[PDB]
C-alpha cells in the first residue's frame, strides 16, 4: 500500500452535527455495561477506518476506582482506541500503551502510537509502530513533558508531531518531531513567538505546509500559530490576529488592544482548540472551534474563515453555528480528517466532560461535526447523561 | 468488485419463518446483559453480509433512560447496526450517525447510510459512504423531513431513496433521491397521486423499474403505490386498487365504494409496510404483509399477488400465512433482500415493539420470513418477552 | 477455493482430554456474564475454523426465562454458533435461524447451516448457504420431523443429512438428504432395518461410504447403523451386533439373547451416540462413546474397534477410556473431524448438561476429546458448575 | 508465508515501560466486568501480532468460583490467549486447550500451542497446531511433567520448547522437544549440569545457538543456563556464575562462596525469571530480571551483561532500573521479542499476582517493558487493585 499526502477537500460549505460517543448513557447503577473512564478523546483515520482514541484511567463506571480520575498524570493512565463508532468500553477497547498524554496517525500503511509516561521532572515520549514498540524522546526542560491530545500528521511516510516541556504557568517552548515508520528522524525547533505553546491541533494547509492552532497557557487568550514547511522542516509561530479570540478563559472580542502580537489580559489558563483544513483548488478554509462562555469549559461554536493569513488577520472569524450549547460542557476540542475514495472529509471533535468535582467520577462523551452539503448549521449536541445514575 | 443489479429471484413458492432477534430476551433486571432500546429496524445486504439496522434512542435496558424513549425524535437518537444475526448490544453495536429517520443500502462496493436529524421546522438528510460523510439534503415544506426506515435500492452504482416532508395530519408530497458514491446526483419529482406518501418499501420489480408500497397517513387507508423508471428517473404514483387494504388502521376489506383512485374512509393514521419482489423468467411476484387486526398493531399477515398491476387491480390479494399472531404486536414491516451466489431471496422483516406505555422502556425485537420451498407457511413468531422482568 | 473430501487421518492411536466450554461456570447470580442456556451442541470444522453449534432456549444465565428450558420444542429455540473456544453468550454468538433441531457443515467453499421448527404435526426442514435461506423439506409422518443434532458431511461439494419422522415412541423411518450449495438434490431412502432410526452421528469411512450409529428410542439398545454409499446414493441399516451396547438405557453387555437381529430388552428410550472414523492407509478404526451408567445419563467411556463390520461383528469393543466418570452428567454426544494441513483429526464431543429438573435453568457444557499421539487415554472431564450459584 | 528466524534486534540500548494489563481494575463488586482469574502469563509474538497467553482458573471475578483459585493443578485449568492489548475477559478470550502448565509460538505460517494436563503420576503434553490437536508427550519421570509457562522458540519452522519431570523438591532433569508444524521430530537430552531445571525462559542468541535461563527449586539460587545448539540439537546446561543471584528466595549477593558450579544455600524454592537477548552485528545483550526483595515476591529490577559468558562470568549484571517497586508484587517474569518490519524488539513481562491467601480470589496482572530509546529506565508499575472491592 502507498503513503498518504493531504488531497483537496470533498465539496462542502458548511458542517453538520454527524455522531456522539456518550459511553456514560449506559454506565448507571442500575445498567450492566462497562464504560470506560477517560479525557482528552481525540480521532485519527487512515484510508479505510477512523479510531477514536483517548486516554482513559483504567477504570469503568460504575466500579470503584472513581478517586483519582480528576487527575492530569498518574502510572495506571494509557492510551485505549476503538474503531469510531463503537462505545470504548473494557472490552471493545485496546490498550495501547501506558501514557497520560497522546497522539496516533496513519501514515498510509501502519498506525504510530504516541504516548508520554514518566515523572513529572523527566517525562518521556514513545513511539509505537503497529505492534512494535520502536522509540522513545526525553525530556528536554524538566517538567512535564507533553504533546497533542490529537492526531499526528503524514505525507509521504513523514509524521510530523507537536511535544512541549515546561512550566504550565510559565516558558513552554514546544519542539516538533519528524517521525518515519516509529522512528524519529529529525527535531524541528520553530522560530518567532515561541515562549508558550501547547497542546497543537494541526493539519495540512498543502502539501509543503502543516498549520497548527495552539494553546498559551500563561500569557494570551489569543492561540499560537504555527506553520511548519515540510519541504525544509522549519517552523515558525505567531500569535493569531483575530479578534475573535479563540481561548478559554478569554476577554471580550476585540479588546485587546495594540498590534497583532500583543499579549492582553484574561491570558492565564486555557483548553485546547480544534481547527480543521478545507483544501479546495485555488482557496484554502480555515475552520476553528472555541467555547461559548468566554470564562468556562460551557458550549462550543464553529468558526470560519477563507484565505488570508492568521498571523496577520485582525477581522472576526464567521460564526458558523453553535455545536454545544451554554448549557452543556465544552472541553477540547480537535480536527481530523476523513478519507473518502477520492478527497478528504475535515471534521471537528468536541470532549464534552461529565464533571461533577473530584468526589464522583470523572469523563467525557465525544460528539462530531464534519463538513457536509450547503447552507447553515442545523442542531447541537447533547450528552444526555445524569450524573447521579 | 463490481455494481450489483436485481437478479432473477431464487426458486421458491412459499415464505417461511426465519430468524427472530429478540434483545430484550436478555434485559431482565436479574441479567448481565444491554441490548440498546431501539425503533423502526430494517435489514439491507451486500453481496456477502446483511446488516440489521435500527434507530437507538442511545439508551439500554435494564437502565436509568427509559423516559422519552416511546418519543420519535430528539437529540440522541443515532442509527446503528450489527451483523445480521448478533444481538444489537451497546457493545455489537455500531453507530453510524446521530438520526431520527433512516435508511442504509449496499451498491456491490460500499455502504450508503442515511440519517435524517435536525429541527422538526428545517431538518436535514444526511448521507454517508463507508466512513465518510458525504452529503446532505435540506428540509423541502420545513415540517419534519423524513425517509423509508427500510433499503435504498442500488443499480449500477446508482442508489435511489424516498424522502417526504409535510405534516403527518396533512399534504406530504415525496421526492426521490438518485445518489452514487454517497453524493445526489438528482432530484426526481413523481407525477400522479402525490398529496401523502410516507414511508416507502421500494425494490427492483426488473432491472428497468423500481416499486415501492408506502403509507398514507391522513387520507386512506390504501397504500400509495410509486412506480419509478431508473432508465428515465421519473416516477408516478396512485393508489393500490386492491380490496386488500394494507393500512392500519382501515375499513374492512372491500368496502371502499368507488373506483381505484376512492379515498374512502378510516384513513387517518397508519403503518409502513413490507413489499418485496419475486422475479421471475417470465411472472412477477408481490408479496406485502398487513397486521391482522384492522385497527391496531397486533399481529402480521403475508400476501401475495403474481402479476397484474397493483394500481387497476381490484381483486384480493392471496393471504399466504400468519408469521405474527393476534396475541403480538405487529408493527412496521419491511421487505429486503438476501444475495446468494447467483440468485436473490427475497424476505419480509417485522418490528414487534414491546409496548407498555409511555412510563416504561419502549423497543422492539425483528421477526424475519423469506421465501424458502414449496408449499404454505408454517409456523408464526412470538418475542417472548414480559416486559415487567 | 476447492470443494472438500474425507482425507486419510493424522496419525495416533489414543484420543486425549482436549477442550471443555462449560459457558454456566460464569453465570452465578454475583457475576457478570450472560452465557446462553442451551442444548444439544455439536461441532463442524471447515478448512480453516471449527465452530461450536447448539440449539438455544433464546434465554441467558442469570436470567428470568428458565421456565421451559427442559422442554424441547417451542417457537423461540434458535440454531447459534461461536468460533470454538469462544464462551458461547449473548454478544458472542450468532443466531442462524429459528430451530427444535439442527445440524451443519462445511464443504470446502461455504456453511450449510440446517434448523427443523413448525407444529409438531407438520413441522419443516430449512436449509441455509451462508447468509441465504435456500431450501425446505417436509413433514413425510407428520410427527416431529427431526434432525442429527450433530454435522452434515460434504464431499465434491455434495452434502448429505439424515432426518426422520414418526412416533419417537413407535415407527420413526429415517432418510438421507443430498444437498449442494444448499439445494435438495435428492432423497435417498433406506432399505434394511428401517423401522426406527433417530439423532444419526455420520462421518466417512472413505470417499464411497458414509456410515452411521444412531439410536433407536423404542425397541432396542443396540444402534441402528448406517452404510451410505455416495457413488450410488444408496443407504441400508441394519443394528450393531457388537455385544457392547452403545445406547441408554441398555441391558448387561451381552445379554441380547440370539442373533445379530434380535431386538432384545430394556431398549425403550435412548440417547444419541458419539461415532467417528479413523481412515488409516489399509485399515480403518471406529470410535465409539457411551454413557457409564447403563439406565442414567451419568459418564461417558470411549470405544474402538478397527476393521470388521458392525452389522456382522459379536464381539465386544474395547474400552478405551472414562472421559467423563460416573458421578458427572454424561448426555449427547457426537463426533467430527478437524482439519489439519494435511490430514484430518477425528474428535468427539460430549453435552454435560446441568439437570436440577423443571424448576431450574437447563443448559449443558461441551467436553472434547481428539485423537493425539500414543498411549492410553489419561484425564477425565468435570463441568465444575454448582447450579445453587 | 515464510518461516520466521531471530533477527538483529531493532536499535536501542534502555528498557521503558510499556503496557500493564490489570483485567482486574474491573473486577469490582459494584462493577459490570467479568475479567478471567489467571496466573502463568505470557506473552508470544507472529509478523503481526502478539497473544496474551495465561492459565486460567476458568472462573472470573466477580463470581462464586474463588475457592482452589490459589491451587496450581486441576481439571478445570486451561490456556487461553487475547490479542495483546485486549482484557482478558470471558468473552475477550479464546481457550485452546486445557491445561495446567502452558507454552505458545508462531513459526511464520501457524500458531502452535502447548498444554500439560493429566494427573500428576502420569501427566501429558499436548500439542495444537492452529486448530488441529497434533501430537502428545507423556511423563518421563513420573512427577508432575511440566513446561515452560513462556514463549516456545521457532527458527526455519523448528519450534524448540524445554519441559521437565520429577520432584519439585528433588532431582527434575529436563528435556527439550524439537517440533515441527506440531508434530514432534525429536527430543534433545541436555548434557552438564542437569540435576533441576525448571520453566526455562528461552530466546534466540543467534541463529545457531538459543539459551534458556531457568529456575532450580531445589538446590540453588542460581538460575541454570541452558545453550541449545540448533544446528546439531544437542544442549548442554551449567550454572549462572554471576554474583546477581536471579532467584527468589537467594542469599545476598556474592555471598555463594567458591567456584562457578558451587550451589551455595538459601536455594529452596525459586521463581520463574525473565531472560531476553539483544542480538547486535557484533555484540550481544543479555537482559534479565529479578524480584527487589531477595526473599519474597515483591518488586523487579531489570539487569543487563552485554557479552562474556554466563557460565564462567563471575561479575554483577548492571542494575538497569526498577519495573516494580518493593511494595508491589513481583511474581513469573518472562522474555518475548516484538516482530517490528525489519527487526526484533526484546522485551520482559512481568506478572503481578494479587495474592490475599486461599480464601479470596487468586488472579494476576501483567506489565510489559521493552526495549526504546536511550538513556534510563523511568518509571515503574503499579497493579492499583483494591482486593476488597
Ligand atoms: C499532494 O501530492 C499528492 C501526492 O503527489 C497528490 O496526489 C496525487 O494526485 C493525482 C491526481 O490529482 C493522482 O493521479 C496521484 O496518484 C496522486 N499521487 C499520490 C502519491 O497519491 C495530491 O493531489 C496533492 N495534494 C494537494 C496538491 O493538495
Ligand atoms: C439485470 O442486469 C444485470 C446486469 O446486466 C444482469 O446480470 C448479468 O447476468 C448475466 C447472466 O444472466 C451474467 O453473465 C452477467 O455477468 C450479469 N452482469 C452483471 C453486471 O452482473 C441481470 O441478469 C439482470 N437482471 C434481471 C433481468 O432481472
Ligand atoms: C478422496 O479423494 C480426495 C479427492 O480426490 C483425495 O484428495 C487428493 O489427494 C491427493 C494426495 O493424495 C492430492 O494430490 C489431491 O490434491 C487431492 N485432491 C483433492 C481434490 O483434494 C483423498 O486422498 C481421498 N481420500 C481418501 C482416499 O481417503
Ligand atoms: C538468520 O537467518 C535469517 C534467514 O536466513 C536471516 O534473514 C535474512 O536476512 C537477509 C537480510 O540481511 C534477507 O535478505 C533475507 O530475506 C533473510 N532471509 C530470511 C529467510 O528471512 C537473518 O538475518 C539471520 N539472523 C541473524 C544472523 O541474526
Ligand atoms: C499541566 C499541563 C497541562 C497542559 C496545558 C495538562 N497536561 C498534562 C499532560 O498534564 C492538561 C491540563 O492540565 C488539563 C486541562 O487543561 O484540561 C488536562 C491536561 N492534559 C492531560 N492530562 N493529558
Ligand atoms: C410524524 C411523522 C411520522 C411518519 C408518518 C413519524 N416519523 C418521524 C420521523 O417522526 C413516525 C410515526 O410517528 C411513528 C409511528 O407511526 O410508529 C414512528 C415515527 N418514525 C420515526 N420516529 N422515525
Ligand atoms: C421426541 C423426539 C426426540 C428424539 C428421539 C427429541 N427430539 C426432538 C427434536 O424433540 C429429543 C429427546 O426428546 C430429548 C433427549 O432425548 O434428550 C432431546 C430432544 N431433542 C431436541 N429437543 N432437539
Ligand atoms: C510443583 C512444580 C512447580 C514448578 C516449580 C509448579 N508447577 C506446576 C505445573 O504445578 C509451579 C509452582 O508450584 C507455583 C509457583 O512457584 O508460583 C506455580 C506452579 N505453576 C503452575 N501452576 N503451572
Ligand atoms: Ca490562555
Ligand atoms: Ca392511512
Ligand atoms: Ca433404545
Ligand atoms: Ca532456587
Amino acid at each position: 500500500p502507498e503513503w498518504t499526502y493531504p488531497r483537496l477537500s470533498c465539496p462542502g460549505s458548511t458542517f453538520q452535527k454527524a455522531l456522539l460517543i456518550s459511553p456514560h448513557r449506559f454506565g448507571e447503577t442500575k445498567g450492566n455495561s462497562a464504560p470506560l473512564i477517560i479525557r482528552e478523546p481525540f480521532i485519527a483515520c487512515g484510508p479505510k477506518e477512523c479510531k477514536h482514541f483517548a486516554l482513559t484511567h483504567y477504570a469503568a463506571q460504575p466500579g470503584g476506582y472513581y478517586n483519582g480520575t480528576r487527575g492530569d498524570r498518574n502510572k495506571l493512565r494509557h492510551l485505549i482506541s476503538v474503531k469510531l463508532g463503537k462505545i470504548p468500553t473494557v472490552e471493545n477497547s485496546i490498550f495501547h500503551m501506558a501514557a497520560w498524554s497522546g497522539s496516533a496517525c496513519h501514515d498510509g500503511k501502519e498506525w504510530t502510537y504516541i504516548g508520554v509516561d514518566g515523572p513529572d521532572n523527566n517525562a518521556l515520549l514513545k513511539i509505537k509502530y503497529g505492534e512494535a514498540y520502536t522509540d522513545t524522546y526525553h525530556s528536554y526542560a524538566n517538567n512535564i513533558l507533553r504533546t497533542q491530545e490529537s492526531a499526528c500528521n503524514c505525507i509521504g511516510g513523514n509524521c510530523y508531531l507537536m511535544i512541549t516541556d515546561g512550566s504550565a504557568s510559565g516558558i513552554s517552548e514546544c519542539r516538533f518531531l519528524k517521525i518515519r515508520e516509529g522512528r524519529i528522524i529529525k527535531e524541528i525547533f520553530p522560530t518567532g513567538r515561541v515562549k508558550h505553546t501547547e497542546e497543537c491541533t494541526c493539519g495540512f494547509a498543502s502539501n509543503k505546509t502543516i498549520e497548527c492552532a495552539c494553546r498559551d497557557n500563561s500569557y494570551t487568550a489569543k492561540r499560537p500559530f504555527v506553520k511548519l514547511n515540510v519541504e525544509t522542516d522549519t517552523a515558525e509561530i505567531r500569535l493569531m490576529c483575530t479578534e475573535t479570540y479563540l481561548d478559554t478563559p478569554r476577554p471580550d472580542d476585540g479588546s485587546i488592544t495594540g498590534p497583532c502580537e500583543s499579549n492582553g489580559d484574561k491570558g492565564s489558563g486555557g483548553i485546547k482548540g480544534g481547527f480543521v483544513h478545507q483544501r479546495m483548488a485555488s482557496k484554502i478554509g480555515r475552520w476553528y472551534s472555541r467555547t461559548m462562555s468566554k470564562t468556562k469549559r460551557m458550549g462550543m461554536g464553529l468558526y470560519v474563515k477563507y484565505d488570508g493569513d492568521p498571523w496577520t488577520d485582525s477581522d472576526a472569524l464567521a460564526l458558523s453555528g453553535v455545536m454545544v450549547s451554554m448549557e452543556e460542557p465544552g472541553w477540547y476540542s480537535f480536527g481530523f480528517e476523513i478519507k473518502d475514495k477520492k478527497c478528504d472529509v475535515p471534521c471537528i471533535g468536541i470532549e464534552m466532560v461529565h464533571d461533577g468535582g473530584k468526589e464522583t467520577w470523572h469523563s467525557a462523551a465525544t460528539a462530531i461535526y464534519c463538513l457536509m452539503g450547503s447552507g447553515q448549521l442545523l442542531w447541537d449536541t447533547v450528552t444526555g447523561v445524569d450524573m447521579a445514575l
